[PDB]
């Protein structure tokens, strides 16, 4: 019912067993049809979707953009956690053909790893530290 | 939409900062001159079927990589309404399904989205696009997400 790798996985499974072949369909912004929900065999929620902590900082970007256009140097500071496999190129590009009065630029601090053995408290620590020394003295705004 | 424009630099360089996924450091937020919220940024719908290809596909290398196997013969077919990509994603998605395993039985379908308008009967557009959704789902088991 929730949509996750477990789940998913264990219904693969069974599906390969009935033999048929499996659609999934995914409706517009609003939903999906009614006659969808009436020819279901079974139904997923996507409310475990969430936006990927590495996409913040290009909807931050994106978002900037859009504000500078309703009409000195803004600095986005981000922890570059790895972006997902399908995204990246395609934001250093986006990026790169930004307009050329628009005094922007991302400063990425590359992040520190995490894993069951890192605590994270210390990963935190270094990731600041950096990201302060590079704001320097500017007016410093915070995004959490 | 973006009435943030508000924000009134003037006199310095502004540094707005984001942190790791679990957030910022004590001497970060203790430097803080403002904070401003970050969570009603809820993730654009045409990235749900990058999501859940991307799902799809971990779950299948997982299950599939068993020690013991033999998916044979069962296609999963991903049928999608294909809202506008994002620019800055534009096509790392296409790139991306170029790189799934042949091995992997997937089809992407994406079926046209229906514009959406300043008065749009959206009754009309959303059951148009279910047909469409059905009939290229064929004899298959259905499984909606939403």
């Amino acid at each position: 019912k929730p949509w996750d790798t477990p789940q998913l996985a264990a219904e693969l499974e069974r599906w390969k067993l009935d033999g048929r072949d499996v659609s999934l369909l995914i409706g517009g912004p609003e939903g999906l049809s009614p006659a969808c929900k009436a020819a279901a065999e079974q139904s997923f929620s996507l409310s475990a979707l969430t936006l990927p902590h590495p996409l913040v900082r290009v909807l931050v970007a994106e978002s900037l953009y859009r504000a500078w256009s309703i009409t000195m140097k803004l600095q986005l500071v981000a922890v570059g956690t790895k972006m997902p496999d399908w995204v990246q190129t395609g934001f250093t590009e986006y990026l790169r053909r930004f307009p050329k009065d628009m005094p922007f630029e991302l400063i990425e601090i590359p992040a520190g790893k995490r894993g069951k053995n890192a605590d994270i408290k210390r990963i935190l620590d270094k990731e600041g530290e950096q990201m302060l020394a590079a704001a320097g003295k500017n007016r410093i705004v915070t995004l959490d």
